[PDB]
């Protein structure tokens, strides 16, 4: 399975192993005054958001086949995806059950430490990291599912039928994957949490711009201008 | 000169139902029922309901003395600007929140559970500041001066901010004589200013939020206000 193991490799070198977990501004009880933000917290914000940016570019640059599309392409693929891959991902790691937010950099936060820069949306994000684990998916399903989210169609693409055609290769892997484990439905099962995950990309664009509004500190241009591409209207 | 405080008080008056034009047609405190999600009608019913008071509020502020005396540009800017609040301002004074009961400016009574698939969270907030500014027993003559301040106030844009600033400070000083007449309740009045502001702001959120929805898009004139009053 060599696109498999690609997908998988090119997932794990993504995310932190729990080697470099990295407690260093982990607090078990902070006393946030909540439904308020400073400048630190709403920088810490849009550095972390920044930050998985970063290595969400650096890991589709492994999926095969995406370094090749247009460079218009990559850009159109990435930003629609961008907050959803944020999402799904830190769903994914971290530890609901302790109230562990472990993002791409190996950093954990507790809920409390992020309550003032994400809002609701952390506690959101964490009720979908539960509803995720309870489906069980493992790493190399995970892998080719999360570069499906990505490889998509959108409004906008230069070449939609190289686009289409990797995503049926990437389907087809997973496809014999599922076999595999078994030796399609769990999938139907999964896809009823779409709904979750849709809205909670719809929480990311209301905290976004409810801070932009705010403007202790201004978003970083490129988050900026993932915010505005993806403004339908 | 006032005088300026019944021209005041007049404008207001004018501007909002009488008792006897309420309309409780279709007034309901049961709805058959609530989850989940807002749908086209609530959200059609949210912009109208903004929309009824554009030109209430614009009729409103034409009969403020001074107010056309200021340029066409600054009158529209201050209306557009302050329109969100305004709206919340005027709803919250003539609403009953003790009884979960909104009346809006064409006279129409709507029920808190009528309105919250619409307006979201945002209906409880005002209904929140509703009850807070009922508490401060604030009068007409009052009031028809807040209303008032909350139109006219600096923006970024005035071409006259100066001729701004003083038909502001004739109704502030308006406004002061009239609670000395009947301080610390000044600035209590006053102190709802902010929290106003607050409360546009979680109206801008509100339809932010339905225009990303996209179930029934805003009308021209509150989408402008919209984009035209966001700071970036």
């Amino acid at each position: 399975a060599n696109l498999l193991t690609s997908l998988v490799r090119a997932h794990l070198d993504s995310g932190p192993s729990t080697a470099k977990l990295d407690y260093s501004k982990f607090q078990e009880l902070v006393l946030p005054h909540f439904g308020k933000e400073d400048a630190g917290d709403v920088q810490q914000f849009y550095d972390l958001l920044s930050g998985s940016l970063e290595v969400i570019r650096k890991w589709a640059e492994k999926i095969p086949g995406f370094a090749e599309l247009s460079p218009a392409d990559q850009d159109l693929l990435l930003e629609w995806a961008f907050l959803e891959l944020f999402i799904l991902r830190l769903a994914y790691r971290s530890k609901p059950g302790e109230g562990k937010l472990i993002f791409c950099s190996g950093l954990v936060l507790h809920r409390l430490q992020c309550a003032r820069g994400f809002g609701d949306w952390i506690d959101s994000i964490l009720a979908f990291s539960r509803s995720l684990h309870s489906l069980l998916v493992d790493v190399p399903a995970f892998a080719c599912l999360s570069a499906l989210v990505l490889i998509t169609d959108r409004h906008g693409l230069q070449e939609p039928r190289r686009v289409e055609e990797l995503q049926n290769r990437i389907a087809s892997c997973l496809k014999e994957h599922v076999a595999a484990v078994a030796g399609a439905s769990c999938l139907s099962r999964l896809l009823g949490k779409l709904p979750e995950l849709r809205t909670l990309c719809t929480q990311g664009l209301q905290r976004i711009f409810y801070l932009k509004l705010e403007d202790l500190v201004p978003p970083p241009p490129i988050i900026d201008k993932i915010f505005m591409d993806t403004l339908p209207f």
